């Protein structure tokens, strides 16, 4: 079947039922061999944005006005250079690239919380996505969970499937493969 493989991982004590509305980090992260953080432009990453947005609110969820306000967060990265991940060790390996998001972009956050295992080995052309619970206690040392993951990757580059929306593709499946994710 597909030109692309899809990985979805969750927090199997998440009640989707407590969300109702999100925030869509509205630029996605490149993950690239400098420090600096960098994001992609044009049209194709304003369609992947898109189909965030599309199918959460297939799932019930609607648009927050902004972070503060929001249940659920998501962001999104491009993985253009594994140069930092060489030699990785922890299994969210991407947060060795010194430019990843942050906590402390959501709130007042001091680091992550993973309430499960990933297993994903790092590639290049590949997506990465997290889902972050924003209604978690803030505060001094407090932790930002997050509850599900996608690792979109193996992405086909011939021409037919390049000439695809193949990263769209890969989007709608990772919700298709998250049954749970819905408070319907
Ligand atoms: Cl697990
Ligand atoms: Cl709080």
């Amino acid at each position: 079947d597909d030109n692309y493989l899809v990985y979805t991982n969750y927090d199997k004590q998440a009640n989707f039922k407590d969300f109702s509305t999100f925030y869509l980090a509205d630029k996605i992260l490149v993950i690239s061999d400098s420090k600096e953080p960098e994001y992609l432009e044009g049209e194709g990453a304003e369609q992947i944005l898109a189909a965030y947005t599309e199918n959460m609110e297939a799932k019930g969820y609607q648009p927050a006005a902004d972070k503060e306000s929001a249940d659920l967060g998501i962001q999104v990265s491009y993985i253009a250079s594994t140069y930092y991940f060489t030699g990785y060790t922890q299994p969210e390996w991407w947060w060795g690239y010194p430019g990843y998001w942050g906590p402390s972009y959501w709130g007042n956050w001091g680091g992550w919380y993973y309430p499960y295992a990933v297993t994903y080995s790092y590639s290049t052309n590949s997506f990465i996505t997290e889902m972050v619970n924003l209604k978690a206690d803030e505060g001094e040392g407090k932790k930002l969970p997050v509850v599900w993951t996608s690792y979109l990757t193996g992405f086909e580059t011939g021409s037919k499937a390049i000439n695809r929306t193949l990263a769209i593709e890969a989007v709608n499946q990772s919700f298709t493969q998250s049954p749970y994710l819905t408070n319907k």
